[PDB]
């Protein structure tokens, strides 16, 4: 373990000098037993000299079992039976606790390892080798810690307090406990709660969804020093649990019957505090199931103050347990709870980080947690704003040993050296090649002892690199799941959105600092981190840049809704049962909007076609891009806040299907890129309201495509083509010629972006496709297709 | 078996020495005594001696049996009992674990084998048959390996690892484990997510499925040597089982307290690797009810990191882990899982290859192997990527075989001989006929050993046959359920779907081509391997095509969906059906069409008439037509990825359907092909949009009743007509000059194939069934339908 006690490590030492002292080349057995009595005194030392095996008695048989020589102590380490006795004892001090074993393990671990040398020389010193571990065992005595032992103290006491459970009072006297957090204005508001004699009951009411638990040991701690009632001070903090209840029961009757006895106990009252954890599914009211219906005993109880206790609730229990009344709401009495905000969760990543230094790493860094933190709380968007965090901190917390440790020091290599040795040596000495084998065995074992040398040679790669759980490390992790590698995507965000974005370099930009924006706290996370319209037809680029965002953003793409509003416009659905017969508005808000981006909450959701829906679906829109949630589905609150609004629109398009022109002038082209950063703009203005609009905030237009764009539409389409067909079959390039040829026909001044996945689906998937079934190219090969003379000519470079 | 150990082997050999050695011209089982003790000191031969039974005793009392001295024997073999004894040996090899069979077990078996002649030798010599199955069984010797015996013992370790359960470790350091071949990249992405402790546990999210545990063994291996962080310093792995859990205590309150037990001996901490297969199922979270609630120990376990453990979860399932937290969600983490890619798949089929020589019938070919894969993973497609694959191996891994001993050169006629034989003979011996019996005896006997011969000389048919499974093998099987016969049926598509469709050749090849081009993976195959139109008057080819799609792509011709569109109505029907309209595109999206196409993957989807069917039918097949899929159902993915999209169409028809055909017209057939092929393919873009067209893989005219194209319709209707009799016995035929009168009533500019219906019912069905009228055919006779003179007449000519 190496993280043993002394006495332990000690007994071994003296092996050692015993291995030598009698010559033994490995450390033997004998020598461990002979370790134990040589240190005098020590649990075991002691133990074997009480069955009257002094050091005396002990060395005439080891001696008599290796005698001298063999003083050269050749290659000491242990003999494996004694290197058995090493691994014993500490397995022989985890049973008996000690997670730091002594000199006592290692002779209870001798018996054990019961046909070693030591074992031996007991047996044959007339000590029968289960008197020596029984022996140790009673000087093992391990008393009392974590608590104290010298009285008795109460009468009354003994039947409440005992049932039930581990009085988080007690625990917390003599800590083996932790704050853990807070949650500090509830413990004011617990004594709120507690200060008073009719409605003397907390009642925590909140997402449980914290560690509900954390915030009692706050009351505890608050009640005794010094906020506390004049003659109702003498207070007893008591939890009650479920968990004690039903164990060895397994049964509600006989689990009522108990509780109506601890009911009676708790007569030391009018200064006791009860802890009930999920108070409403005891009061047996509200809901078709009542999950028991303790109340019975327990209402009474509540009223009284007697079972003055602290319930905790969540969201829908209060409603019931506040519904029996009046003792269960001549009782009850609500207080608002708390759970992690952005700030919060940086500060309890610390706070368990530093534990797991346990495992060599975790430690580090605060920039770390910021990243897992505040990337988190945004973007990815995964869980809780802590929860999400600590994984991002964790797989950095240990994805960095282990690229650290990508091989030996690259000395992989020799394991599979030493691999064909064995097999060699092996082979050679089954068939013999005596001496053939000879060389074999010593080149095998050599090799093998030397990989393990150079096995911890990047143990020096451990001393260099494992703690690493910095800013980068953790941002990569974020990225990675779906603060510098998703503030790398954000501060480099504009060069990310346009690789997808069909050319555009106004779209492009316009977003990815809109985004960037509000990415980094800037702009407004209370809102979508950006809303948008994009506007213009099919294959322009608007879909190409919520997808863009969807990576840079959170990390991978699948973090992205996509919504058609055309199921639900009650304008393009209204009867014409597009999706499913539901009542259309009642369909998007009721079900599907809903419920999706309450799934993916870093979702780019992504509504389609606002264009021509019915007025009310732009509330509703308008609503998540101000308020950053929206509440529907009978009261759930589906979160927009990490969301990107990408509302689409194609009324844009037919500015933004023109080209950025090659129409009657070359002056035109220059007068389209204008055209379409204008008039898609106030088509949208045309299209649907401006209140919509106006928590929008910034309208993206997606300009059709002129080379530059052209060409950059035809090597996304093409590029998906030559990826897509990887997989199964063929490798694929287009030539920049041939990637030329096809953006002249993406061309239009009408259809300026649209064309564009027909004449790749021709001009490449077709053209490679029907030169395979003419034998020109083939599966498996590479395809280079090329222009040859002013034609398309598929080539092969295999 | 046919696999036996030498020992055994050696002493029924040695029964065959005694068989001529005494004489006794059937090998008895008084020789396979001899035969045990002769051979000296197997454990067989050693039992009998420790008894007292030397070769002396045993010997003296044969001898004095059967004894002298005919020192032939009779064709050389056993007496049934001695036969019997080596049966048994066998067994009592089983029994006794050996695969193979050992000294003992013959002995064993003699004893067991109690009637014969041995038995009564060894209770003739003083020594109970039951003192000499005793010494042998007591000398247990059997085939061995999987040494993992040789004394152990530990204090702590005890307590963890009883419970509950293998540990996946062990297994892998005796190598009694297997890789297997995984998910190999899943693996480094976990030990990022292990080698935590502020998350410490990986959590597996995805299909379980080709199995997940062979992610498992990866972690074990990698956990031992050496790229392991010191994160993970001195980790164990553990699996949990189940199983052995829930057995032998039967109650839900037993196996809680078997996993606290556990929860509490993994105290070994921070040293420790839990592995929990299916672990939302103990978390019991969500549902109506939970899933089994082991949480109350399993949470808090996961939290501290003692459980520092490997989640096995489903694509459910985590959010019912989550749903938890913050402590099944704060130590849970959820990991991209792998299940094979295409050419992972290959690897695993040639990697089980040589345990199919158990079976032998495969071992090889490499290239029929690649065709289990590929040709299923793109042409149904009913079972997972690699699944199908081997399936298919095995499939043709026997299918030859078949053909080995349904054709040998036949020797089936032998044993057809011997059975006449010996009814002849068995009746003979009763008739007596006695002497006209015996040599009927002695030809059966001869026979007998013939046939067995010769049964044995298709040995022969086993070292020609006896392991291949090629190319075409593995391909005909694979179109038997669903490289060469599924790639010859690509490479020769356009000749397969001309062979059932009619005189539009114009539309066969191009159909053909079009498959055959993304079905060989060069064209876009994500979204189906050919989207159509297809032109025409109904019954002209359309369907047909469809239908011979199906045939030559997947191997089956019932692998073909076939909706209609335009029966999608109620889509405006507001209070015009009553007062609502609930139902028919509602139906469509929300079951229909997702169903059906998730169901069979692939498959022709033949989409009817989308001419004016609901124009948002068009966008929602677009969506198909582009990405291969539709979203509908509730959040289904249906995949049209190798679907056959045939979008049908009769707009186009009209010119579609002209003549071609003499006797009327020498001039505007010559303009009725030219016409076809522009003309048709216009009326159709009025009847879509160009942006669904766009996403087609080409646009099919099915240039039609034309001269030809007519006596082609008429030769596949007339041809139903002449095949749907014979079930109910009846051979007609049609000469190729009555399908021509016919084919004339169908063309001219105006019409469809529609009439050809009409008038082969009348000139076939109805007119052959009025001829059974009038008696010139009858059921059941070969029914020619010619032409006489140029009045249709109804011959027979069986």
């Amino acid at each position: 373990f190496g993280r043993f006690t002394e006495r332990a490590q000690k007994v071994l030492a003296l092996a050692q000098e015993e291995a030598l002292r009698l010559g033994h080349n490995n450390i033997g057995t004998e020598h461990i037993l002979l370790g134990l009595v040589r240190e005098g005194e020590g649990i075991a030392a002691k133990a074997l000299q009480a069955l009257g095996l002094g050091s005396e008695k002990i060395q005439k048989e080891v001696e008599s079992l290796i005698g001298r020589g063999q003083e050269m102590s050749q290659t000491i380490h242990y003999t494996p039976r004694a290197k058995k006795v090493i691994e014993l004892s500490m397995d022989e001090a985890r049973k008996l606790g000690h997670s730091y074993v002594g000199t006592e393990h290692i002779l209870l671990g001798l018996i054990r390892e019961g046909e070693g040398v030591a074992a031996r020389v007991l047996n044959n010193l007339g000590v029968s080798l289960n008197k020596a571990r029984q022996q140790v065992l009673q000087l093992l005595g391990s008393n009392e810690t974590g608590s104290s032992a010298a009285g008795t103290n109460s009468n009354a006491n003994t039947p409440t307090l005992d049932s039930l459970a581990r009085d988080l009072t007690a625990i917390a006297k003599e800590d083996s406990l932790d704050p853990v957090i807070g949650r500090s204005k509830e413990i004011q508001r617990v004594i709120e709660v507690l200060s008073r004699r009719t409605k003397n009951n907390p009642v925590l009411i909140g997402e449980p969804g914290v560690g509900k638990t954390a915030i009692a040991e706050g009351l505890a701690q608050q009640i005794i020093n010094n906020e506390v009632p004049e003659i109702l001070r003498d207070k007893r903090v008591m939890t009650l649990d479920m968990g004690t209840v039903v164990a060895g029961t397994k049964y509600r009757g006989e689990f009522e019957d108990r509780l109506k006895k601890v009911m009676d106990e708790i007569r030391q009252a009018g200064n006791i505090i009860l802890f009930i954890d999920a108070l409403h599914t005891l009061i047996g009211a509200g809901g078709a199931e009542g999950a028991i219906d303790a109340s019975n005993i327990l209402k009474p109880s509540l009223a009284r103050g007697e079972l003055q206790c602290i319930g905790a609730t969540t969201l829908d229990e209060y409603r019931k347990y506040i519904e029996k009344d009046a003792a269960l709401e001549r009782r009850f009495q609500p207080i608002q709870v708390d759970q992690p905000s952005v700030d919060e969760s940086i500060q309890i990543l610390q706070g368990l980080r530093d534990r797991y230094e346990a495992h060599h790493r975790v430690s580090i860094t605060d920039d770390a947690i910021e990243a897992a933190v505040k990337l988190s709380d945004r973007y990815i968007s995964d869980r809780f704003l802590p929860d999400k965090a600590i994984d991002l901190i964790d797989e950095a917390g240990s994805k960095v040993r282990l690229r650290s440790f990508t091989t030996p020091p690259n000395l992989k290599e020799l394991e599979q050296k030493l691999d064909e040795v064995r097999k060699e040596k092996d082979a050679a000495v089954q068939s013999q090649e005596f001496e053939k084998a000879a060389s074999l065995r010593d080149t095998e074992q050599r090799l093998r002892e030397q990989v393990e040398d150079t096995k911890k040679s990047w143990k020096e790669k451990q001393g260099q690199e494992n703690s690493e759980v910095t800013v980068d490390d953790i941002a990569m992790v974020v990225s990675s799941w779906t603060a510098q590698t998703e503030t790398d995507k954000l501060l480099n965000m504009e060069n990310i959105l346009h690789s997808r974005v069909i050319g555009q370099d106004e779209a492009v930009v316009a977003v990815a600092k809109a985004v960037r924006r509000a990415r980094a706290g800037l702009k407004d996370p209370k809102r979508p981190i950006g809303s948008f319209i994009f506007l213009g037809p099919t294959g322009v680029g608007k879909t190409e840049l919520a997808r863009a965002l969807a990576e840079s953003i959170f990390g991978d793409e699948e973090s992205m809704i996509r919504i058609d509003m055309s199921e639900y416009m009650e304008k393009h659905s209204t009867s014409r049962l597009v999706g499913s017969p539901p009542g259309y508005v009642g369909y998007d808000e009721g079900g599907q909007l809903t419920e999706k981006v309450r799934r993916k909450p870093y979702s780019v959701v992504l509504l389609d076609a606002i264009e021509k829906a019915h007025p009310d679906v732009f509330n509703i829109l308008l609503q998540v891009l101000e308020d950053g949630r929206l509440t529907d589905s009978k009261g759930r609150t589906v979160d927009f806040r990490n969301t990107i609004l990408i509302m689409t629109s194609n009324v844009g398009a037919s500015e933004l299907k023109r080209n950025k022109y090659v129409g009657f002038n070359v002056q035109d082209e220059t007068q389209n890129h204008k055209d379409m950063k204008d008039k898609v703009m106030g088509e949208l203005k045309r299209a649907f309201r401006p209140e919509f609009i106006n928590r929008i905030d910034e309208i993206i237009v997606f300009h059709s495509l002129e080379k530059k764009h052209l060409t950059e539409i035809v090597s996304l389409m093409s590029d998906q083509l030559t990826k897509r067909l990887k997989e199964q079959d063929l490798s694929i390039e287009l030539t920049d010629a041939a990637k030329a040829k096809v953006a002249e026909e993406g061309v239009d001044l009408e259809y300026g972006a649209r064309p564009l996945r027909r004449a790749i689906q021709k001009h490449v998937e077709d053209r490679l496709s029907e030169e395979l079934l003419r034998g020109n190219i083939h599966k498996g090969q590479h395809i280079v297709l090329d222009v040859e003379d002013g034609e398309f000519v598929v080539k092969t470079t295999a």
